[PDB]
């Protein structure tokens, strides 16, 4: 239910696909990826901690833009 | 031991991401070739560990050999 927003420095479509893959693997998420604006929105019951950790697995620089 | 992997990187940012996860793992010496989508790693870590570390990035990875 909570709606989180993250900054992920994706710089190509492949970067976006990889973010998609780690989120798909985690599961229990509803996400939206805005490549041009380096933003990823995630609606999930998973803690912000878990979402942050999952996104960091990509090797990309990740920051929190907060709750919607 | 020098392992070679195929990693589907499509921009400099993709290579940097690979570099960061390998650095986090530690104990590795590596070289990344973006145009040829290849990553070579010399480390004491096992085959599976290196593979899992690369796979967790969300990129398509396959082992090529030694
Ligand atoms: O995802 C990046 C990857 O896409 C390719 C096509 O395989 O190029 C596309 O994306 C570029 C931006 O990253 C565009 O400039 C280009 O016009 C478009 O075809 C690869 O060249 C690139 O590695």
């Amino acid at each position: 239910m909570p709606k989180h927003e993250f900054s992920v420095d994706m710089t190509c479509g492949g970067c976006a696909e990889a973010v998609s893959r780690v989120l798909n693997k985690l599961g229990g998420v509803k996400y939206d990826i805005d490549l041009p604006n380096k933003k990823v929105c995630i609606e999930s019951e998973h803690s912000m901690d878990t979402l942050l950790a999952t996104l960091k697995k990509t090797g990309k620089t990740v920051s929190y833009l907060g709750l919607e």
